[PDB]
RNA sequence: AAAAAAAAAAAACUAGAUACUAACACAUUUAAUUUUUUUUUGUU
């Protein structure tokens, strides 16, 4: 609801293609900050909506060490970038499970501890 | 024929009739800043 905001005074102007959006900031971004998910939705149900706007290469689901449950945020990488701004803008402010998730441009580090996680993660869209 | 040493209208209630006052106020108002509210939970 606040990048929500921003594209409807956006758009209102008639900004219309990316040199004037404020989408063009990234252009070498892919991953999306998936934010305010619910808590029982996994990878492959992120894996549905998300589809709708491009080709997945890649996502990480934010999980506690431990337990092993949902922090409530993802990255996924899509593999042709402007689904980015296509996921970004359309599908933030959406309800899934009652609480509406946000999304946003992000420029994501891969982190040691999860090194395995990655290739487990691959193998499945590798499969594709 | 005379001188008459100067004061009367109401009030209340309820409705109705009509003037009027106060340079009263009348399209601008939005670039620092508080309605910005959630069971904390956004990662070298």
């Amino acid at each position: 609801n606040k990048i929500q905001q921003i594209n409807d005074k956006e758009l209102q102007s008639g900004i219309l293609s990316p040199h004037q959006s404020w989408h063009n900031e990234y252009k070498d971004n892919a991953y999306i900050y998936i934010g305010n998910l619910n808590r029982e939705l996994t990878e492959g149900d992120i894996l549905t909506v998300f589809s709708e706007y491009g080709v997945p290469v890649d996502v990480i689901l934010s999980r506690d060490e431990n337990t092993g449950e949902s922090q409530g945020f993802a990255y996924l990488k899509y593999e042709d970038q402007r689904s980015t701004i296509l996921a970004v803008d359309n599908l933030n402010g959406f309800k899934i499970g009652g609480r509406a998730l946000k999304i946003d441009h992000t420029f994501y580090r891969p982190k040691r501890s999860l090194q395995k996680y990655y290739e487990a993660v691959k193998e499945e869209l590798d499969r594709d």
